[PDB]
């Protein structure tokens, strides 16, 4: 019993973190096989960051200008290329701790673990979601760039995020491991505003299921609704529209609890309209939206 | 910027988790040097758990009755002893991944990371606090016993908790690594009720400091207070008394922000009396008390 915001165990990713230095900029790299992946802004002077021409900045850089340190041992860089907004540094040594891995591009509402690193050294692990506006609300200081987001499927690490940017509003932006930004963001020190940070409705519903499974049941009501009726109320409260695809994904939690998805929708509708009235659900005074249906099943079932 | 409930990177502890089986009970063990530590209730049939005599149950057990598996390799048990509520199984192989480590007994209000394990396999990592009633609010299913709580100081793992028990209220109880329960709990399937789960005031104040450092400032008010005045209001709201020792510990956050500890107390006093009025602080609608002053400094400064 009990329900926690839970990260994946980080060891497999800890074994991949290195330090990358270009001139006076130090940040983190991910060492998989004989490639080190890092943000291309490692080549920029904070002056460069105002209007960087990365192709032109890169002409001035050689393999020996990229200093890669794994623990307190230097890796030899034998090649470098830019792919979108990441650099790939080819090194002469395959990472001996390379786990089975994939690069995946996640969808908004998907959750992942972040291993926050400084100077190639892990500081902490926390759980994030890709927001509907393609930001994440992370915890990142200067030096944390190149920190990665990941999911684990038994022994396969799916890498989904590399940290690049803090927006003036202190929310976060980054890329997949092919160097493509999530959302409309660019690696330039310019005014970039996030769109509406809507609530991930399907995740709230999953977490209300988690709450019922763990004995927090006070919010269960006598009503049902329809997707169309729910969605009118959702839109008014800056919740993402619920689709039949989301209803299908909640089926296993519906089954386990015997609460129809549309009944839980009608419970959520009353919580939006009525508020919490100073009550809590799973120790929260707001509706949590950074657990996916898969996360709830995993944690409620004890997958390793 | 940003402030997250952050666990320590778990790799060093992942390398210590094993499976312990006694008859038909499987749970987790911690393998440090040539000793495997696990809950002594591994020897109980769920029937035994109603009124176990552990000394008498142990007479019936030999070294070869304790099956220890590290990955999919069996460890040879060459000795076993009971220390308080843990078993120490001596194995013929020192754990090659043993990190530098200490056993520490923490105080209520201290935070730690939990690596939730099943069958000796890590499932997730989350951050906990020792509650003032000596429970923790974890996420533990059957099979999670022997999962451990820890802090890391650079490369030294301080082990502070081993999971033993879920109370009928679905809160959690366990021991330090010398097998001594936190609080008045016993490893017996009997009615055990927790005391008042009071709020860890010094941790709330630390987190209000984190909030100011990260730009959440709306709750800062025009008032100050005294420890005695604050404490009258604290007691009324089931907050722990604040001591001059807590004020001293908050000094570095006072200094960084230039907000006197007693001014932040007076802000906290108005939040207790007035509520949040539907506002949030660092994405929370309630006052978070599972960050220590040390945690706030670590995360706000980027310690690895
Ligand atoms: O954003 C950063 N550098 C940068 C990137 C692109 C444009 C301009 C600047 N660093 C940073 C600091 C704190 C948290 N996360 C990231
Ligand atoms: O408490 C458990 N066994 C036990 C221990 C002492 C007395 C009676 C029973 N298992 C458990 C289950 C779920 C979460 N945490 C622990």
């Amino acid at each position: 019993s009990g329900f926690r915001k839970m990260a994946f165990p980080s060891g497999k990713v800890e074994g991949c973190m290195v330090q990358v230095t270009c001139g006076t900029t130090t940040l983190n790299g991910l060492w998989l096989d004989d490639v080190v992946y890092c943000p291309r802004h490692v080549i920029c002077t904070s002056e460069d960051m105002l209007n960087p021409n990365y192709e032109d900045l890169l002409i001035r850089k050689s393999n020996h200008n990229f200093l890669v340190q794994a623990g307190n041992v230097q890796l030899r860089v034998i090649g470098h290329s830019m792919q979108n907004c990441v650099l790939k540094l080819k090194v002469d040594t395959a990472n001996p701790k390379t786990p089975k891995y994939k690069f995946v591009r996640i969808q908004p509402g998907q959750t992942f673990s972040v291993l926050a690193c400084y100077n190639g050294s892990p500081s902490g692990v926390y759980q994030c979601a890709m927001r509907p506006n393609f930001t994440i609300k992370g915890s990142f200081l200067n030096g944390s760039c190149g920190s990665v987001g990941f999911n684990i499927d038994y022994d396969c690490v799916s890498f989904c995020y590399m940290h690049h940017m803090e927006l003036p509003t202190g929310v976060h932006a980054g890329t997949d491991l092919e160097g493509n930004f999530y959302g409309p963001f660019v690696d330039r020190q310019t005014a970039q505003a996030a769109g509406t940070d809507t609530t991930i409705t399907v995740n709230v519903l999953a977490w209300l299921y988690a709450a019922v499974i763990n004995g927090d049941r006070w919010f269960l009501n006598r009503f049902t609704t329809t997707l169309n009726d729910f969605n009118l109320v959702a839109m008014k409260y800056n919740y993402e529209p619920l689709t039949q695809d989301h209803v299908d994904i909640l089926g296993p939690l519906s089954a386990q609890t015997g609460i129809a998805v549309l009944d839980m929708c009608a419970s959520l509708k009353e919580l939006l309209q009525n508020g919490m009235n100073g009550r809590t659900i799973l120790g929260s005074a707001l509706l949590e939206d950074e657990f996916t249906p898969f996360d709830v099943v995993r944690q409620c079932s004890g997958v390793t």
